[PDB]
C-alpha cells in the first residue's frame, strides 16, 4: 500500500493555523529598495542558483553582502525572500537588510548583513572542545527559532555557517532550500550536500520534516570532535547510505525501512552488505581525543538516527549536559 505516513513530533501545526499571508509565498508582494545604494567591491562565489559578492552600502559606508540571483531560481526566490523575512530579527540568522533588482541580471539581489570572510569550514577543525560547544549552541539557536517558525533549513553544513571568531558571533546562511513545513506534505528529497543528506533523503522518504536538520547538525558534530572531514564520506548517494550504514549497522537500517513500509532501490541489494554497529569510543584516537567526552558521544548518538522521529529536537539538544559547560 506504499510508505506509512510521518509527522513532526514538535511544532507540526504552525502554520496551519497562522493567516495564509505567512506561509503562502506565491502570494507575495516584494517592496524593492534602491540597487544604486550598494556597490559590489568583489565577487565571493558562484552556484547554481546565485553569485554571492562582498558590497558597500554608499549611505552608511557599511560593509554589505549582495546575493544576485540567477534566473535558474524562478519563483523558488519568491520562498527564500518570504523565509528570510518571516526569519529576520531571529537569533543567530541571517539578516536580509534590503531586496533590490539587479540591472545586468534582471532578477532580484539580496542584500545582507556582513559577518566576516570565514565560514565555519574554514574553523571548525581547529576549534577547541570548549568552541565546538560554544558554537554548536549557536547553531541550535537559530534551528530552534526557524523550526519554531515553521521553517525547515534542509541545507545544514559547515559552509553555510558563517562565524566570525575573533567576535565569536554566527551566522546560519543561505535559506535557498529552505521549505515551509506542512504536515503530511511530501517534499523533494533533493535537498541538502551529499555528506549532509539525511538516511530519509538517501531512501528517498518523502514525508520528513525539521529533523532532517538535526541529522545535518550531527554529521557537523561527529566531524568536529573526531577531526574528520567529513564524517561519512559517500563517493555518491547510494555509498553515502554504505558509508553511514558501516557506523550504525544494517539491521537499525532494516528496522528504520520496515517502520516506514518504505521499499529500498533495488541497487543497494549489491553494494550494502551487513554491518553492526560500532561503538563511537572506535572513532577516537590520539589526535581528536580533548575533543571527546561521554557528554559530546551521548549527545551526538541521539542526533545520528536512522528514525527521523527518534532524534533529539533543536529544543531537547540545548537542554543537553554536554552544553552544560556552556556560559549561558
Ligand atoms: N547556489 C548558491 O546559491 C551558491 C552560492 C555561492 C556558492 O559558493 C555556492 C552556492
Ligand atoms: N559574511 C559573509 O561573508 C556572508 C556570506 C554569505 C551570506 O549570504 C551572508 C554573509
Amino acid at each position: 500500500s506504499g510508505p506509512v505516513p510521518s509527522r513532526a513530533r514538535v511544532y507540526t501545526d504552525v502554520n496551519t493555523h497562522r493567516p495564509s499571508e505567512y506561509w503562502d509565498y506565491e502570494s507575495h508582494v516584494v517592496e524593492w529598495g534602491n540597487q544604486d545604494d550598494y556597490q559590489l567591491v568583489r565577487k565571493l562565489g558562484r552556484g547554481k542558483y546565485s553569485e554571492v559578492f562582498e558590497a558597500i552600502n554608499i549611505t552608511n559606508n557599511e560593509k554589505v553582502v549582495v546575493k544576485i540571483l540567477k534566473p535558474v531560481a524562478a519563483a523558488k526566490i519568491k520562498r527564500e525572500i518570504k523565509i528570510l523575512e518571516n526569519l529576520r530579527g531571529g537569533p543567530n540568522i541571517i539578516t536580509l537588510a534590503d531586496i533590490v533588482k539587479d540591472p545586468v541580471s534582471r532578477t532580484p539581489a539580496l542584500v545582507f548583513e556582513h559577518v566576516n570572510n570565514t565560514d565555519f569550514k574554514q574553523l571548525y577543525q581547529t576549534l577547541t572542545d570548549y568552541d565546538i560547544r560554544f558554537y554548536m549552541y549557536e547553531i541550535l539557536k537559530a534551528l530552534d527559532y526557524c523550526h519554531s517558525m515553521g521553517i525547515m533549513h534542509r541545507d545544514v553544513k559547515p559552509h553555510n555557517v558563517m562565524i566570525d571568531h575573533e567576535h565569536r558571533k554566527l551566522r546560519l546562511i543561505d535559506w535557498g532550500l529552505a521549505e515551509f513545513y506542512h504536515p503530511g506534505q511530501e517534499y523533494n528529497v533533493r535537498v541538502a550536500s551529499r555528506y549532509f543528506k539525511g538516511p530519509e533523503l538517501l531512501v528517498d522518504y518523502q514525508m520528513y520534516d525539521y529533523s532532517l536538520d538535526m541529522w545535518s547538525l550531527g554529521c557537523m558534530l561527529a566531524s568536529m570532535i573526531f577531526r574528520k572531514e567529513p564524517f561519512f564520506h559517500g563517493h555518491d548517494n547510494y555509498d553515502q547510505l554504505v558509508r553511514i550504514a558501516k557506523v550504525l549497522g544494517t539491521e537499525d537500517l532494516y528496522d528504520y525501512i520496515d517502520k516506514y513500509n518504505i521499499e529500498l532501490d533495488p541497487r543497494f541489494n549489491d553494494i550494502l552488505g551487513r554491518h553492526s554497529r560500532k561503538r563511537w569510543e572506535r572513532f577516537v584516537h590520539s589526535e581528536n581525543q580533548h575533543l571527546v567526552s561521554p557528554e559530546a558521544l551521548d549527545f551526538l548518538d541521539k542526533l545520528l538516527r536512522y528514525d527521523h522521529q527518534s532524534r533529539l529536537t533543536a529544543r531537547e539538544a540545548m537542554e543537553h549536559p554536554y552544553f552544560y559547560t556552556v556560559v549561558k
